C-alpha cells in the first residue's frame, strides 16, 4: 500500500554511496538532472516502474524524481534486485518499492500488482505512465482488463484464471499461474480496477526486443491499449547495452557462477543478434573459443567473418563445455540437448525471462538429483547416464543474477532514453483522448535526441568531435548540428 | 565496336583467377546456374561502370550468361585489373573500355564509348544503354549532366558557356573530372545535340554500389531531377554490413603493404571516419599491433569507437605525431595542406573513401615550390620548401585499396554482385512501369529483406557454416515464418 | 597446536562440492593422486604450506596427502583464504589448517608460526619443524631464517635483540606491520624456546617456491650464502611463469575489478604499470573488454613488446592525471606514490596484482594527514583528500585484487602450477640422503627439468581436446630431438 | 669476379629512395651509423653475405660499409632479392652483389661461390676467401665445410670424390636440387684449385647466423667438433626472436598471403603448422582479418599456449580435407605430404613461412605421375592431380612466402634484426687474435649479451613513442637491478 517492502532499510548507506560513484559515469541523468531539476518537466506524473533494481536503476529512479514524478517500483526479473539500491530510494523517500533480491515468482506478481495501485486522495487509481522492462507492467494491465471484459459478460470468473492447464492441456507456467492468481484476487476486489486506470494512462516506455515484440503484436491487432514508446531501438541502446553491457556482465556472471577457466573452453553461444554479438567479444577476448548457433544467414555469416565457427547444437552439444543462450526464443537448449553433454557442462541464459533453456523440463525429469553448489548454482544429474550439467541462476538472466547487470556508463545511455520517452509521454498527453481514439501505436525517438544521448557521454571518456565546416555539411547534405545519418544507417 | 584494353594476351592470367575466384563466389555461380537457360535480361543493353577487376569479371559474366549484351568501363582511373578485362574480350564477353593507370581525359572518354551503342533496328543510328550498374554516380551524372547541356544548348542555339570556361561559377579551377567531363559534352553536344535525351526513351534503371553514389541519387531525387528509377544496392545488409567493413579490413591492408613499406605494429595510425568504412580499416589495423586513433563527427560513432578501445580526437591534436593518415569520410577536404604542414617526416597519407577531395591534392601538387619524386608506382613523396619536410602520398589520393592493390578479395564482391545481378533483374522486370509519356518523378528504392536474406544463404556453404531452422512452435513464438524474413525492417544487424 | 583453527566447519560441504568440480580440470593434480595414491612417495614428510588457501590449493593439498604427507597449512595473504575451502581440508582431516578470510596482520603470523610448529612422533612433549616447505611470496622461508639470525644474536648478547623491540628500524622509520608482527612472534618464541629455528634445520629438506618475487629472495640469500635449505623455483617453470602469470591474471584481475568496480572498463584508459608475465595477460583481458590500456615499463624490451600490441608506453606522470583506473603488477615498491594519487582525477580507481601491498604506497595513503575513509564495500575503500576534497578508490587496501576481490585464478592454470609443486616436492624428498648438514654445506636454488614441464603440459590436454601430431623417425631425426621429447633448447622462450 | 651480375643498374634511384624512407624507422642500423663511421670498427674486413637482398637488406650492407668493410654479397633465398635494392649497392660502390630476383637454383649456388671468392691484397693475380660472414639459413656456412670436406676427400684418394659426380645418395633416391647444384660448384673448384676452401680458414674468423635453421646447423657442427670457425648465435637474441620471428611475420605473411591469394582470408579455416615463434605470429595475423586459425604442434607446451589463445588445435589429418588454406611454420620437415594434398579440397592453398622448400613435399606434387600444372601469376602455380581433377594451390614453389610473394618484413623489425648482427660481426671481428688455427682448435657458437639486448630496444624507442621509466635507487636496490639494466635474468622469457 503506502509503505514500501524491501529487505533491509540499513543496506541504504551503501547504496547511496554507490550511487555517488556510478554518477561519474552516468553524465546523461546527471545532465538532465541538472537541467529539469527546477522547472520539473514532468511535476504531477505518477509513474510505475517494472526494471532490474539496481544501482543503475536508482538512478534513473532519481532522476525522474528530480524532474517532478512521483514514483512506485518494482523489479521485473527475481533475482536482479540489489538491496542496498531499493534501501536507498526508500531512505531518501525518492520511491516507493516492492523488490528484494531472490523473490518467489508468487511474491514477483503481488510486487507489480502493488507498483501499479495508487491511493487517489479522497479509493485507488493507477499510474499516469510506465517504464517497462520485458513487458511485465503492461501485460498484467492488458490481461486484466481482458479478465474484467470477460467477468462482466458472463457474471463469473473467467475459466481460464481457474485452470492449472493452457488451452493444448499442458501445465501454465509459473508466471502465468501467479499472475491470473494475482487477477482473479482482484476481480473479487474490484473488478473495475484495471479499466478504471485507462482513463489516466497516457504511455508506457519499453526497454528490451522481448517487450518490443509484444507491444508490436498488440498493435497490429489493435489490441494496444495505450501509447508506447520502443526505448530499445534506439540506436543509443539496442547498439551499447545489448553489445557493450553483456561484452562485460556476461563475464562477470560466469566469473562469479562457473568456478572454471574460460581459455581453450568451447563455448556455445546461441544467438548473435546485439547480444550475442557482444557475448562473443568478451569470450574470445579471455581465450575462450566461441561457436555460434543462429537461424538467420545475415548474422551466422557475420560470425563467420569474425572467425567464428558456425554449427547446428546438435552437432556440438556433446563437445562443448559450456553454453550460452541469447537467442530471445524458446526451447533453444532442450532436456535431449542437455542429457548429450559432457560432465559438468555449464548452462547459462542471457536472453530472457526462463524458456531459452527447458529449465521446467530438466528439474521436472524422472528421477533426476538437484544439489545447490552455492547461491543461484544447480547441478542436476540424470539417473541413467549419472552425468550431470550445471545450471546458473535456474535458466534466468546469468548476468543479473550471478552479478550485477551491466555497469553504469551503457545503463546511463539506455535509461537518458528511457527519461527522454517519459517525457515525451507526458507532454503529448493531451492528444490521449479516450472518448475518441482508443487503439494505439508504438513509435521510437528520433535520430536528433538519439545523437543528443550520444553528446552527453563524450566527455566521460576523453572523446573530441570534430566540427564539420559550413562547405563539408553542404558536400554530405547534413546539417551541421545533425542528424548525420539517414534513418536506415544501421551503425 | 571494338574494344580498347592494354593487352589481349593477358587474357588466359585472367581466365585462370576467373575460374578460382568463382569457388568463393557462389552467389554469382548460383545465379548462373539457375538463370542461364531462360535469360531473364535476354535483350538488355547493359553499360557498367564500376573497378573492372578479376570480381567484376564474374559479375560481367554472370550478367551475359542471363542474356545481357554487355559494354563496361572501370570508375576509377586505377582500379582496372588488365588481365581481368583481357579476359571478357577474348571471351566475347563485354566490350570493354578500361586499362590501368588512365588518365583522367581518357577516363570520361571511355565512359562515353561505354554508354554509347549501336541501335539494333537502324545500324547507322545510335542509342543508349536499357541498364546501368554504376560505382560513384559517374555514369549517372553524365546522363544527367549531358541532358542539361542538350536543353541549355537549344534554349540559346550555342555551345553553354559553363562547358567552355576552366573556372567554375566562384572563380577556382574547375576538377580535372569535370573538365574532362565537359570536353566530352562540348564533343557529343558538336556531334549530336539529342544523344542524351534520346537515350531516356530506353533507359529503365541504374542500380548503383556506393554510399557516395547513393547520396548524389538522393539529392536528384528530392529536387525532382532524377531521369530513371534508381536502386540503393549499397544499403543492402549483405553489402554495407560486409563489403563495406571486412572487404577493407583486408583491402585497405593489402593496399599499405604494397604502397608503404613502414611496419603498422606501434605505430599511431589516424582513421578519419569511424562509419561501415572505417570501422573495418580499424579492425585490420588493429590486427597486426597498430594504435588505431579515430576521427569523427557522428556523436554515435564516436562512442562506438572508444567502446572498441580506441582514442578518439580531432585532428589537429594528433597531427603532428601521428604516423599514418587514412581518409575514410566520403567527405571533402578532411587532410588539408596546412594539415599536411605540420606532419612529421614520412608520414604516410592514403584515402580509402572517394574520388580524390578527402585529402587536398590539389593543394599539394599545386603548392608553391612544392617537389616531388615518384618512390614507386602509384606512390609519391612530396617535399616542402620552407620546413624541407615530407609526406607520403598513395595513389594520388584515390582509393589506396583498389589503387595500390587489387580492392576487396571474392567472397565479398559475390555478396555484392549478387545484390546487383538482382537489382537489374528487378529493373529489367520493371519496364513496363516506366512510363514517360507523362511527368513521372523517379525514386531510389533497396531490394527487399528477403532478397538481402537470400545473397546471405547463397554464400553459406563456401565457409562450412551451418543453420539451425526454427520448429513451427519456434516461429510463432518470435513471430517469423520458418522462411523469414527473421529481423524487422529497421534491424541494424 | 592440534586443532585447526578456522571460521567455519559448517561450511564444509560447499568446499567438498567445488573441489569435486575443480577437478574436472585440474587433470595434473587427478593424475598424480591415481599414480601415486598407492606407492605414497611422501609416507612420513610432515610439509608446511604458506600459500593462499583457495580451492584449487585445496586439491593441492588433497594431493600431497594422497601421496602420504602429513599437513599444516596456513594462507601466504591476509585477504585470499576461502572458508569453505579451508573447512573442507578439516572436515575431512586432511590437514592442519590455520586460516581464514579478513585475518588481522597479526593473526597471519601467528597462523604461520602455528602451520611451521610440529609435534615430534618420537616425543610427544617436544617440538620440531616441517620436513618441507610450499611457499607462496617467501614469508615461510622469511620466518624461518630471521628465527635462526635472531637465536644467533640471543646467544651472543643473552638477552632479547633490541631490533625485535624497536617499532622503528634503521633509519628512524615505523617498521612495516608485517615486520612487527613477526618480531612479536620471533620475540614470543625466544622466551619460549631460544633453539627452535636452529631445531628444525636438522630435519628441513627444502622449500618449493610459488612466485617471482619468493624466487628473487630466494636468489638473494643464494648468493649472499644464507640459505639455509634447498630450494626450488616452480615459478620459472614454462607451465608456471607462462600460464598462471599470464592467462590466470587475464581472467582472475577482470574478476577482481568487476567485483571491486563498479564502472564499466570500456573505452576507460587503464594503466596497467609493468608489462611481464602479469602485465602481459592483464593488458590482454582489459583490452578484450574495450578498455584502452596504457602502459608503463622499465625495461626497453617490455616496452617494446607492448608497442607491438598497439599500447601507448608513457611514464605514469604523464598520464596520472586522466586515466581512470590504475593496475599495479611490478614486483616493484612505491609505483604509485601518495603524491600520485593527489593528481588523480574524481573517483579513478587503484588496485594492485603484485605483490604484498607496498606497490600502492598505503600506508603513507591511509596516513595522510586529514585523509577520511569510508568503507564503499567489503575490501573497497574510498579515500578523500582534505585540501582538493577529491577521492580515489582503492581495492582490498592495496594487496592481490584476483585473490582479496575475487576467487583468484582458475582450476586449469593452477592445476599446471601445482603438478609443479608437488613434483618439486617429491625431488625434494627424494633428495634428503643427500643434504648433509654436518658440514658448512651452502644450498642453492634449482628448477625442475625440461622433461618434467612438458610432462605437466602433455597432463592437461585432453582436458580441452588438444591432439598433439607425433614426429616421424625421420622428422625427429631432421629437428635433432627424441620423439618423445625434450623438443625446445634450454634457452627457448616459448 | 670484381664486377657485381644483378638485374638491372638503372634501378638503383628507386633503390636509394626507399633506403632513405626505410631508415626513418632502422634507428637502430642509423645510431650505429652515426657512431661508428668515423671510428671504422670494421675497416679492413672482408665481410661475405648470404641474406635476402631486401631494402632492409642494402641498409644492413650499407652500415657495414660505413664502418669500414669491403663487401660481397648474394641472396640466400631464389626468390626473395628486390632487384632495386640490389642496384642500390652497386650504383653506390658499397658492395659487389651476386643477386636477381627469380634465380635458378643453379645460378643461386654459383651468386654464392662468387660471394665467397675475393682477389687477395698482396698477389691479385690469386684467390682468398672473407674474414667474417653474415649467413641466413646456413648456405655459405655449408658451402664452406662441404668444400673442406670435399678438398680432404680428393687428396686422399686423387681423384675427383664420387658423391660429387652422382645424380642419386647413399640409398639411390635424388639428391635435391640444392645439393646437386652446389656439389656441381663444389667438383668445379676441385678442378680448379683443390687447396681453395682450406686456404680461406687460415683468415676466416666467424660467422654471425641469423636463423632458427641456420643455428640448428650450427649446434650440430659444433657438437661433433665439425665447427670450423666462431660462430654468433643471432636469432636467439631476444630482440630477434621475439619480434622478427613473431611481429614481423605477423605482417609479413599477410602481405604475401594477399599478394599470391586471391580469397578473402575472412571464415576460412587457415591450418597454421608449428606454434612457435613464427606461428603465434602468423595466428594473431589471420585472425586478425577474420580468419580461423586451426594450429598443429608436436610439443605440448606450444599446443596449450594455442589453446589459451582460442585456438583449435588438431593434427592435419583430422582436418586436412575441410581446410581451407595450409601455412607450414615448423623448420621441420614433409609437414605436408602428397597423400595430404590429394585429400584437400578444390583449390585449397599451400604456403611456406618456415624454410628451405621441404616442409611441403614439393618434389613429391611437382614429380606425381600425370599431373598437370599451370602458372597462375609470377610464382604462384595451380597442381591437377589426374584421378580426382581436383587441384592445389602452391604459392612460390613452397619457399618462403612473405619473401616470395612479398618484401619480407618491414623495417623496424629488421633494424631490431640487423642491430644485433653489425653488433655481432663487431664482436667477431674484434675477437680475431684469439683465433688460433695453428692447434687443433674447436669452436663453439656463442649469444650476444643481455646489455646489448636491451640496448637494441633501446635504440628503437623513439621511433614509436615510447616513453620509458627510470627507476629510482630504491626501487633499483629492491628488485635487485642497476638502473641501468640488465633488468631480467637470464632464463627469462619475456
Ligand atoms: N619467413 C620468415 O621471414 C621467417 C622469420 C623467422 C623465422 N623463420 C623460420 O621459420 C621456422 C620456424 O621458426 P620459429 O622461430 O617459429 O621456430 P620454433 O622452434 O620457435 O617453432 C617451430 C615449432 O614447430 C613445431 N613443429 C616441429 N615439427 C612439427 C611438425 N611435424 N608438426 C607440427 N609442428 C611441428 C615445434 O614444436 C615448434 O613449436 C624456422 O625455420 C625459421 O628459420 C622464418
Ligand atoms: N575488387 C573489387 N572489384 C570491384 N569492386 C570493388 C572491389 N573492391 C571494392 N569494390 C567496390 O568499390 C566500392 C566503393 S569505391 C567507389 C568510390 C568512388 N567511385 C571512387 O572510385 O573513388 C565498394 O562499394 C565496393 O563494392
Ligand atoms: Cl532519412
Ligand atoms: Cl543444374
Ligand atoms: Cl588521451
Ligand atoms: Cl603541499
Ligand atoms: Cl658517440
Amino acid at each position: 500500500k503506502m509503505e514500501s517492502r524491501i529487505k533491509d532499510i540499513s543496506l541504504a548507506e551503501f547504496g547511496l554511496q554507490d550511487m555517488e560513484i556510478a554518477k561519474t559515469d552516468m553524465m546523461g541523468l546527471v545532465e538532465l538532472q541538472r537541467k529539469y531539476r527546477d522547472s520539473k518537466p514532468l511535476k504531477g506524473a505518477r509513474i510505475t516502474g517494472s526494471l532490474h533494481l539496481t544501482i543503475e536503476t536508482s538512478v534513473l529512479v532519481e532522476t525522474l524524481y528530480e524532474l517532478g514524478a512521483e514514483i512506485r517500483w518494482c523489479s521485473c526479473n527475481i533475482y536482479s534486485t540489489q538491496d542496498h539500491a531499493a534501501a536507498a530510494l526508500v531512505k531518501k523517500n525518492i520511491a516507493t518499492v516492492f523488490a528484494w533480491k531472490n523473490e518467489t515468482i508468487e511474491d514477483y506478481w503481488v510486487c507489480l500488482n502493488d507498483a501499479m495501485t495508487w491511493r487517489n486522495p479522497n479509493k485507488i487509481c493507477g499510474p499516469n505512465l510506465i517504464v517497462d522492462d520485458g513487458g511485465d507492467a503492461t501485460l498484467i494491465l492488458h490481461e486484466g482488463v481482458k479478465a474484467e471484459i470477460e467477468y462482466e459478460k458472463y457474471n463469473k470468473i473467467p475459466e481460464y484464471l481457474e485452470t492449472e492447464l493452457d488451452e493444448n492441456g499442458k501445465q501454465l507456467s509459473m508466471d502465468l499461474k501467479c499472475m491470473y492468481k494475482v487477477l482473479k484476487m482482484e476481480l473479487l476486489k474490484n473488478p473495475f480496477r484495471w479499466r478504471g486506470m485507462l482513463k489516466d494512462l497516457y504511455g508506457v516506455s519499453e526497454e528490451t526486443t522481448t517487450g518490443v515484440l509484444r507491444l508490436k503484436i498488440m498493435e497490429s491487432e489493435g489490441k494496444l491499449l495505450l501509447p508506447a514508446i520502443n526505448v530499445n531501438d534506439s540506436v543509443t541502446k539496442s547498439k551499447f547495452d545489448n553489445t557493450y553491457g553483456c561484452r562485460q556482465s556476461l563475464l562477470h556472471g560466469l566469473f562469479n557462477g562457473c568456478i572454471q577457466m574460460l581459455a581453450g573452453k568451447k563455448i556455445v553461444v546461441l544467438g548473435y543478434g546485439e547480444v550475442g554479438k557482444g557475448c562473443a567479444q568478451g569470450l574470445s577476448g579471455v581465450g575462450a573459443r566461441v561457436i555460434v548457433t543462429e537461424i538467420d544467414p545475415i548474422c551466422a555469416l557475420q560470425a563467420s567473418m569474425e572467425g567464428y565457427q558456425v554449427s547446428v547444437l546438435e552437432d556440438v552439444v556433446s563437445e562443448a563445455d559450456i553454453f550460452i543462450t541469447a537467442t530471445g526464443n524458446k526451447d533453444v537448449i532442450t532436456v535431449e540437448h542437455m542429457r548429450k553433454m559432457k560432465e559438468n557442462a555449464y548452462i547459462a541464459n542471457i536472453g530472457h525471462f526462463d524458456d531459452e533453456i527447458d529449465v521446467y523440463g530438466l528439474e521436472n525429469y524422472p528421477g533426476i538429483k538437484v544439489i545447490e553448489v552455492k547461491q543461484n548454482v544447480h547441478k542436476f544429474t540424470f539417473p541413467d547416464t549419472q552425468k550431470s550439467v550445471i545450471l546458473l541462476c535456474k535458466g534466468r538472466l546469468v548476468n543479473l543474477g550471478c552479478a550485477t547487470g551491466h555497469p553504469p556508463l551503457v545503463m546511463s545511455m539506455s535509461f537518458t532514453n528511457q527519461v527522454l520517452a517519459q517525457m515525451d509521454l507526458w507532454k503529448s498527453r493531451e492528444l490521449v483522448d479516450r472518448s475518441k481514439n482508443t487503439r494505439f501505436f508504438v513509435k521510437k525517438l528520433s535520430k536528433e535526441l538519439d545523437e543528443y544521448v550520444a553528446r552527453l557521454h563524450l566527455d566521460v571518456l576523453g572523446i573530441k568531435l570534430t566540427k564539420l565546416t559550413e562547405t563539408q555539411a553542404k558536400y554530405i547534405n547534413v546539417s551541421i548540428n545533425g542528424p548525420y545519418k539517414s534513418e536506415d544507417y544501421r551503425y
